[PDB]
């Protein structure tokens, strides 16, 4: 049993869960799937040649500091929010669907095996985007692993080359990234839209 | 075979676990839920720009570089939450293993309902494993940025990757906090619908 | 094969004294362990109000813009260690010894009636996912300290970085909650063991029901 | 509600009309171009010994160069990479949006979208391991041509380095192949299933 | 096939039947109460985890720091136990083997029985070979553990360490004497009460 | 239904009368022919060596350091080596392509004919699992190689690790010796079941 | 055609590779093995006499000769190594190819050799390990070995080089039981089985 504050703290937190997954639905997700449909077709993500990337790597060949990609640096400026947003929206209306299922009761309940095929959706989606954050960390103490041993043996002409590969490798990493929250919305708000009915009321009322 | 006074002691924890289970679950995830939601909703937690956390990293392009203060008192509120969520989780999950009955052929689904509700828990207890590590991680992969920047000063990548680390770390704390509120709010759900079946599964 | 008088002799002492054992172990020992851990836990050894009154003495010069002292181990996690150790010992050998008991009591095999022996099925898939369990708290005490030195070690080679202080301080931190774990752990696995073993005896003990 | 249905609706007919034009004209021009590309010269050597770079070290130190043949076919195989992992993940979603409201029962037209589905995941699984394999090469010769001129005295980091090379010309011929067999595999799976993945139920 | 290669490999059937047969009747029992014996003596019943500490003697601002005496002589006791039960669970797995019958149609039961108690014999096998390179392993993170703790004399953590790895290996030590103990007690037991259709799995021909 | 453009859809077609065209002179021609060629190979006496002493290369370091070369006999052979698993990773790679082609729309009923090919696609997925360990195999024994030579040179009053070289040598022959063995197999047993089941893998459902 | 040929003398050739195989060699060499276990090589009474001279003094140091006792040992475990490994590749082979067409139904003749073919896979994977562990041998006691003579003071590296010594003779013990159990298992279930196996139809 529940004395009626601690049962007004959770309803109230369930109401604002679904004016939230309601609203978040109707209006956030089209506006960001337009945005990042967007954002796939400026110039910035679309270089012609890759070549354009390659960041200056001052080293003397028989060391002066050498800064990061700088093209690369203001596309993670752009990328980092946008990882944010939806670790916890994905986050916020995995929970909402969690609270949705019902009572277990007997029987072959239909409206829970479709929560539960939604939901396992949402898993598989959680699993692609938890990767994005270390993604971007790993880049720059990969690159930076790679520029000092460029600098500590300039006579291996590989790891030059390393630096600029990394740099082109990140820029396709950074695309894919978009065109996967981009589709991580879409599916979403696809999937959901489609279950609806069943996934707010699974045994009907 | 048990001798009256030890199985007195021990019916004892019993009765105390089911006696803090109900105060616990009926009182304390409520108000950590209504906790956990305000201090999400926090300017500490609401960095509207994400270039006033970057820290000042003294290195000459060798004096003492500090670790991030906003970082450091987020995790002296986070560390707190850690410790309770998984301590109220594993009170919980013994109580649901004392309330599986007798193992019997006949009149499972009282059964089958706890194995389900218990299937959960597990899964809650997998996810809050690594926040326990975590934070002695950061510490570790932070300082080595740190050395490695000052060991090597013209590398420009490390002292990116200090700065880039603490707004992972920052963005990984704001998930800590979502995902224990949501694993209360979560378990709360399960065990306050599924009540009836989980205390008295046969009947009686 | 008929073995021999005096080989049989040998096993069968040892499965009355392992069903002596086991019996006597559950009825007193059990009941004893979880009463003593429930102790453990309410004494203020495993309560700190602050976790910052645990912090070491972490003496390391730090240097400026114009060698080291000796740098102890923490004494209040290593007295709270020392508790521990005999508890983890004593859970790993009951458990071992209770589940040898149980796969002892696991009679021959037949294709009917096999009721019995899936109840001694179900009570094992649980002692199994205890030994997974508490054969990783052994070695996690010597990881700490094999860490903690790392970090110590290490923040005396660089003592510029800030971090590295910090670090060994929250690896003090997160092994006294570690450790708070350990002995929540122990205790709910000598009072879920106790809970299934007695409701189920009947059926464990003699599976086809003589 | 209903406004929703017209914003979710206009993007999955502009998934569409990206998709089926892309299909029909992209990658059957992507097979005859990799194809081709496999039958040149420069993918076909008589003998292996040619790629050999010159590897100059004091022998008891100057600048040892990448290999010229080899990173000139990293030119054009990247932007092939790029392409194929674009066009793969645009064809799974595709896909994930054709999925039709979860129904009781085993409904066939539904059990063909997964079918097709599990192979495009097989594929992801496969061009997915292209892509930091590159970086992976120039840090492994990078480490040898390092490691031999540390210690010029051990013959083996001499091999080693030649050896890299003439396993990367044959990994390079394989993600060719691969990503040639991979636009065959997907444009003869889904041609042949058309009629049940863009319309399981059939209304 | 042949006559004389024929005699070859049944005197080997033979030889592994006679050994079993007299190996499962007395060298089973008797391992059971020596291994029992084993940890009921003193050396493996320390009273207090303080004793068993050796002396490290490194000067505090190098001498030689021995092995743990202690551990040493058990482990020379511990290493026969392992050889021993590893060869005879070997031999013992190898009986069953050839005690399977030919692969007929359907279900046959006896041969169900077979491969639940061979399932234990590989599931046994799995636990003992762990413990064989875990010496090694012990003698080298020790190793490392002193040479750390007299590289670094200021760290008192790696003087605890070395001390903690003996305390782990006595008590690891401690395991290993019940686990071969339990493994033989097991075989015993399971092998005698199916023996009947393990021997002759189609009954009586 | 999807529309596809009449020159296009003619660029795909070629591409299976291609993969077809090949298929079939290669099954029957180049298969039987490369295991009659490596049976030969393994006959040959570089390949069977009852004395492994002989292979030992000579090891030079002061018991500052002269040069040390690779395995003589060891090399040669890696250079015959080496053009055969590029044919082999090829060719069952245009074998298992072809496989998916043949695979036909995916309907409910007379389903045996799919089966049959997704049995022997089976078999060819893990043949592709062994042959891709041997690419990187020979980039591993002279990194391996290196290793132990270095450690050799670095530090001489340590005798194993000029065993441990010769151990990797003795190792890396009977190394080669099994993977001559395994492509070998590998044509052998897809001649066997393509040939065996070609019936229900170019045409699985029927005749049409 | 003519290449047909090439294929079926080269089966013929496997049919008949493994009839002589299996007829004389498997008995052969679980008679052969079972020997060597008899021996007192590997029979030894007590491990400490195992124990190599360890010359180091307690950096500059002389040489440290490598464990001849496990050597010799070694050169003759090689050997034994290497056919297990080729004759199980063999029967392998032979019995994909006793795999007839892939007809409807359920046929039982086919899963009893997917049964017996599961066991050689299963044998395989227990074997592959033994190649490479010899190599991993002096690799791991060259560096212990290193690390005692660079470290004199640190009594356990002077012990880990013993421990090895003994933990790699218990090695070439099991080698030599898994090999020898890997001869007699395989004759046991293919002759048992040859019916089914040959002609399942």
């Amino acid at each position: 049993r529940v004395h009626p504050e601690a049962q007004a703290k959770v309803d109230v937190f369930r109401e604002d869960l679904c004016s939230k997954t309601e609203n978040l639905l109707g209006s956030y997700f089209p506006k960001k799937i337009s945005e990042l449909d967007a954002f796939l077709k400026e110039p910035a993500l679309n270089e012609a040649n890759l070549s354009n990337l390659k960041a200056p790597l001052d080293i003397p060949v028989p060391c002066g500091p050498v800064n990061c990609n700088e093209k690369i640096v203001v596309l993670l400026q752009r990328l980092k929010p946008e990882i944010k947003d939806v670790t916890e929206q994905l986050n916020l209306v995995t929970t909402w669907l969690q609270l949705q299922i019902p009572r277990i009761e007997d029987g072959n309940n239909f409206g829970v095996a479709v929560q539960e095929k939604v939901f396992e959706l949402m898993t598989n989606l959680h699993t692609k985007l938890e990767g994005f954050h270390t993604q971007i960390s790993k880049y720059f103490s990969e690159r930076g692993d790679a520029v000092a041993k460029a600098a500590k043996q300039p006579h291996v002409g590989d790891y030059r080359q390393l630096v600029h590969e990394l740099d082109e490798a990140e820029y396709q990493e950074i695309r894919l990234m978009v065109m996967e929250i981009r589709n991580a919305y879409a599916v979403l708000y696809d999937i959901i839209l489609k279950n609806f009915e069943k996934l707010k009321k699974p045994r009907g009322e």
